[PDB]
Parts: structure tokens; sequence; C-alpha cells
């Protein structure tokens, strides 16, 4: 079936729309509509095969992704991504970050989040602060997940966001790397906060009994 019923045709996306059989929400519901109304469609309780349905319908006017526009409202639609879907996003705002990983949260980190994570670091050039801040508070051991060499490249600027219970995990590699940067990121500490705070980025405990 390719025709809305007469009557049928979605002027707005509500609640009226869940009792839309499947064909009925392809037919009457656009999709540059569904899109532009994305903010409404998470408190809008439709089964699994009706979301596939406008999800689908995303997928169609967006081959190239979906634009922030649209992410910083999907919601836990975001679990329906595939990482392919996630690798074409091009994703600018923390806030649309911090929405997309409070419906992942009380999980492990999926390989849609990794996709995720990865293409909006690379795509804001470093791993800033704020970003720093953000990843930190939902995933604590991010961070120490980095290489040596990927952690060369962070600007000390980020060291603002280290906290010390997120080197637990650092080996001696990591926290050279990271130490010189810190002593930079300080410059401005007072003496004392300075020699507390920096302790954290010797790892004392990995060198004597």
């Amino acid at each position: 079936k390719t025709a809305c019923p007469s009557g049928k045709k979605a002027r707005e996306i509500d609640e009226s729309l869940i009792f839309y059989k499947k064909w009925e929400l392809e037919a009457c519901v656009d999709a540059a509509l569904l899109a532009t109304q994305m903010d409404r469609v998470n408190a809008i309780p439709f089964t699994y095969e009706q979301l596939d349905v406008l999800k689908h319908k995303l997928d169609e006017l967006y081959p190239q992704g979906y634009p922030e526009s649209v992410i910083q409202h999907l919601g836990y639609l975001f679990l329906k991504m595939s990482p392919e879907d996630i690798r074409k996003w091009n994703v600018t705002s923390l806030e649309t970050l911090k929405a997309l990983l409070e419906v992942n949260k009380g999980h492990e980190m999926s390989p849609q989040v990794a996709t995720l994570i990865d293409r909006f670091v690379k795509g804001r050039g470093q791993l800033d602060k704020d970003t720093l801040d953000t990843l930190t508070a939902f995933y604590p051991g991010y961070l120490c997940s980095l290489s040596p060499e990927e952690l060369s490249s962070v600007p000390p600027s980020s060291i603002w966001a280290v906290r010390p219970q997120d080197l637990d995990t650092c080996d001696p590699r990591q926290l050279d790397v990271l130490y010189p940067k810190a002593r930079l990121a300080f410059q401005n500490m007072n003496g004392s906060e300075y020699f507390v705070k920096i302790q954290s980025f010797l790892g004392h405990h990995h060198h004597h009994h």
C-alpha cells in the first residue's frame, strides 16, 4: 500500500500516531515532518516496528547521515543506530554528546558509542577540557584507556578535567606523558594546591614497595 487513508495525513508528530498501523505510518508520515519534530518522538510510546518505520524514513531522507539538528533529539532512538549510521554523523555540540551518552547510561560502551566518541573528538581536532569532563563523567577509565601516543596530543588545558582517581589505572608511560602537561597546566595554581594536585600525575605507587 502506497496511499495514506483520507484524513490520516500527519501534520504533527503527536500521540495519535501510535494507533497507526505500520503501513499507515509509512504512507502518512512525511520524513521531513518527522525530522523537523524529532523532539516529540521519544515521549510517544511507539512499538519497535513503528520506530523502525520512522528510523528508515530518516535513513531515506539522509543517506549522507542525520544532521545534528536531528541527532540532538534522537534520544533512545540512538539505540537503534548502527555503527555505520553514526560514522556519517558530524557532531559538534557537547549538549548533543551528553544527551546521547545519557541514554546509554548503566551499560558497557557499545561499538556505537565508541564510534560516536571517536568521531566527536576527531571532529573537534583534539580532546579538549569540557569534552574530557563529559567523557570521564560517563566513562571513568576513558583517559587511561588512551595510549601514550594518543595522550601526547592532549592539550595541557584539558588536564584541568583530570581528577586524581582518573589516574588510578594509568601506568608510568602514560603518566610520563601527562605529568609535564600537568606541570604546565597548573602554572597558576597556589603552591599548596599545586603540591597536592600534582602528586597523582607521578604515580609513586608504581616505583616502590
